[PDB]
């Protein structure tokens, strides 16, 4: 597992059992442990070692856990000179949609994003 944190409001990525996806500061916390999983070089899943489950991001922009993957799941990868990622919604990079957190650790939405921000930079660290 890997933990994804973001610098913009200093938040681990997590996946909660009923699916909601959100941050939490909270290094010890069970659902920040994630798996990214290769599909072709640069396509990624996002997987929830505790739950199973998907991060994926549905046509209204918005982030969710997956019970299944589907084509919802997959990000492209992106680093990124200052060592952090950037992960875009394959199903809607055409609008640059991101992965991103708010500074208060909830998620962002897809037309929120951009490149430019650091709502959309994660740093992958070891568990």
């Amino acid at each position: 597992p890997k933990l994804l944190y973001c610098s913009n409001g200093g938040h681990f990525l997590r996946i909660l059992p009923d699916g909601t996806v959100d941050g939490t500061r909270d290094r010890s916390d069970p659902h920040i442990q994630l798996q990214l999983i290769a599909e072709s070089v640069g396509e990624v899943y996002i997987k929830s070692t505790e739950t199973g489950q998907y991060l994926a991001m549905d046509t209204d922009g918005l982030l969710y856990g997956s019970q299944t993957p589907n084509e919802e799941c997959l990000f492209l990868e992106r680093l990124e000179e200052n060592g952090y990622n950037t992960y875009i919604s394959k199903k809607h990079a055409e609008k640059n949609w991101f992965v991103g957190l708010k500074k208060n650790g909830s998620c962002k939405r897809g037309p929120r994003t951009h490149y430019g921000q650091k709502a959309i930079l994660f740093l992958p660290l070891p568990v």
